[PDB]
């Protein structure tokens, strides 16, 4: 009966490239891709966890999304974050494949983290754990 | 070794009445309380899932945060949204403990979906599923 932390979202300015970069990059694999009007109903789940919380790739057209999420990229602050068991590995997969990161893995204490740019107007933070 | 999707998140206005509400009306579970200088790191999990995605419930200091908050306010726009089993005995639980709903149980299609504000300046769907 209790409510279920079911769906998280990222707003991305182009879908089909974010999903090019979300799926094809990141590794995730698209769970729901629907027409609803003009944009799509899009998302992704990991592939650990194919029934578990899905990402929301969600367009950016509402007039105060971008300026929002403008503001965040100018002061480092990631939309969304992500978890990984060995965020070495996965830094050095990830730019092998051309991913850009604004971060290195770094040591935060209990976590270490690396911060990328997603090319959809996000900074999206890796977290190890 | 793939990325999880292991965490989201909500912009409150008040950390203590953002755990008051979201654990004593909405039925989540503290997972982590942890300070991070004059704020913290709070995080709740819904019963369900103890051990599944952390709801994180973070201050909304940042300028860019509440006039974004208030636009998606102003245009009905919910922040988050959580899955339920029965929408209508939840939004029935829901009212009896006083929470606000700003629009009642409605037949979508393929979801049925009610929208409730959190006292925190967001609006928050929840899903039939």
């Amino acid at each position: 009966n209790a409510m279920r932390i079911h769906l998280t979202n990222v707003f991305v300015d182009d879908q089909a490239k974010a999903e090019s970069f979300y799926t094809g990059k990141l590794g995730f694999l698209v769970k729901a891709d629907v027409p609803v009007g003009a944009d799509r109903w899009l998302t992704v789940v990991s592939p650990e966890a194919p029934d578990g919380t899905q990402l929301l790739l969600e367009p950016s057209s509402h007039a105060a999304v971008t300026p929002f999420k403008e503001a965040l990229v100018a002061d480092g602050i990631p939309a969304a974050s992500f978890a990984v068991d060995d965020i070495a590995a996965e830094y050095e997969r990830l730019s092998a494949l051309g991913v850009r990161f604004t971060q290195e893995p770094t040591d935060m204490g209990p976590v270490v983290t690396a911060i990328l740019d997603d090319t959809c107007g996000n900074l999206i933070q890796l977290m190890q754990i």
